[PDB]
């Protein structure tokens, strides 16, 4: 059956008062909105996530001393023994837990409040990022993502949300790696970047990773 996967709709992304605004990400409040709500999408089952970072996450610049915003980090597993490494961005501090930043967009919050709507947060652990919603950057610490799938009997994950070249991207792979039939909807998500380029190359990505990319 068919899971839609509504990715980080959150305050700090969607806001312009967010501390990480996806530009256009307004655009997508009431059109995901209207998608969670149609009976023709035959959605078994709807899953959103969140961010849900404490202060001090690793992540954010402001822990970092003589780096900034949107600087270059290198990432160490935090496995012990284990000394491989990523290349990450240090981001401003955003969904912060229990902060306005980190919550749903009201008009996504309160579907979720009233259909009782599958919650997963990701990024709760300090030491690691952790974009894809069914587990952090390591495959060390799943989230119950995959379980929740299972349990109701999905063998087809729509994505939608943002933002599309970080955790709508990383989720997808997630799903896809997991043996989903797994779909973008690309008209339902937005990249962080303001540009174009970005868009194309995420879609070709997302196709070697046999994900379908469709508009609608
Ligand atoms: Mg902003
Ligand atoms: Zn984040």
């Amino acid at each position: 059956m068919k899971t839609l996967i509504v990715v980080d709709m959150q305050n700090d992304f969607i806001s312009p008062l967010g501390s990480l605004t996806v530009p256009k990400g307004e655009e997508l409040i009431n059109p995901i909105s209207d998608l969670m709500q149609d009976a023709d999408r035959d959605w078994h089952r709807i899953v959103v996530t969140r961010d849900w970072h404490p202060s001090r996450h690793i992540s954010f610049a402001k822990n970092h001393k003589d780096k900034e915003p949107y600087s270059t980090y290198t990432y160490h597993s935090p496995r012990p023994g284990d000394d491989s490494t990523q290349e990450g961005i240090l981001w401003p501090v955003h969904c912060v837990k229990n902060t306005w930043g980190s919550q749903l967009v009201d008009q996504i919050m309160d579907q979720v409040v009233t259909k009782h709507i599958k919650i997963v947060d990701k990024g709760f652990l300090t030491d690691r990022e952790y974009y894809s919603a069914f587990h952090d950057i390591w495959n060390f610490h799943k989230t119950d993502m995959n379980k929740y799938l299972e349990k109701h009997h999905t063998d087809e994950v729509y994505i939608v949300g943002v933002a599309l070249e970080y955790c709508v991207k990383a989720t997808a792979i997630s799903a896809a790696e997991l043996g989903y039939k797994t779909t973008v909807l690309l008209d339902y998500t937005r990249p962080i970047s303001d540009d174009p380029e970005v868009i194309n190359k995420v879609k070709e990505e997302l196709k070697a990773h046999n994900i379908n990319v469709v508009d609608k």
